[PDB]
């Protein structure tokens, strides 16, 4: 599935991911795109703070969803 991640600058990155992907996995993908270290990445989805060991599906993250780096 496809999701979007908004960096702190409003930049939009596109990610190809799976429902069982962990935030840590996503976090790894963001690092590759922008060079942003995972430990400095904080992801939020629909007002929910996302934990590294949980999956996208665990947060009801669906196709075309948008995540925010904070
Ligand atoms: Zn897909
Ligand atoms: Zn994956």
């Amino acid at each position: 599935m496809q999701i979007f991640v908004k960096t702190l600058t409003g930049k939009t990155i596109t990610l190809e991911v799976e429902p069982s992907d962990t935030i840590e996995n996503v976090k790894a993908k963001i690092q590759d795109k922008e060079g942003i270290p995972p430990d400095q990445q904080r992801l939020i989805f629909a007002g929910k703070q996302l934990e590294d060991g949980r999956t996208l599906s665990d947060y009801n993250i669906q196709k075309e969803s948008t995540l925010h780096l904070v």
